[PDB]
């Protein structure tokens, strides 16, 4: 997997049009280890691909296959406010789930 | 190593240009046969290379102003036709055509 991370924020269905449109999808931690080179491509707040919008608290990847790798920061996932569903990977690899219509930067994933 | 990736949709160079840029990458510059083939690859048709000879004609620089070496333009190319063909593609058989920069077509990033 290459990583690559946008210059500018945007919600979440722009995220995805935009890795989509190179082929690529919003970048999918599956360990400790790509979790780390993730957070080292961004420089700031980034969407990560995983939300729970099927099923409230199923973290699942943009292609419906449930997570099991996560690190969530102390007290997340919370789904504060009227709800957040979307994942994004903090600055110190620690993940927050968020407003899919909040916006972020954006991190990649290819193949 | 390089990294080549391919659009799916048909833009003009700059809009090109601005795509590759959002993920911090460049539009696909071959530096020899071997990269020339890698983007070929993943070019499922025409797709706009990072060059262009629009300081000056017929003299041929990447993105960055930077002249090229490396070229492998297709027979009878490049030929600035009419009003002017500045910019460059490489066609499905891995040779290159220049053409207006203001042409759709697909567009090949590069990373590193
Ligand atoms: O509100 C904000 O902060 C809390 C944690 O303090 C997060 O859970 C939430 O998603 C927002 O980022
Ligand atoms: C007629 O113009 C088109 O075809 C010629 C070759 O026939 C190319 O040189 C040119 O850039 C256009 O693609
Ligand atoms: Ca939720
Ligand atoms: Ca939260
Ligand atoms: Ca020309
Ligand atoms: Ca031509
Ligand atoms: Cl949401």
């Amino acid at each position: 997997k290459y990583f690559m991370s946008s210059v500018r924020r945007m919600p979440l269905n722009r995220a995805k049009a935009l890795c989509s449109e190179l082929q690529g999808t919003v970048a999918t931690p599956r360990n400790a280890e790509e979790n780390r080179a993730i957070q080292n491509v961004a420089k700031d707040v980034a969407f990560l691909g995983i939300t729970d919008q099927r099923t409230e608290n199923v973290f699942e990847d943009l292609t419906g296959n449930r997570v099991r790798y996560t690190n969530w920061n102390e007290g997340e996932p919370n789904n504060v406010g009227s709800g957040e569903n979307c994942v994004v990977l903090l600055t110190n690899g620690k993940w927050n789930d968020v407003p899919c219509s909040d916006s972020f930067l954006v991190v990649c994933e290819f193949s």
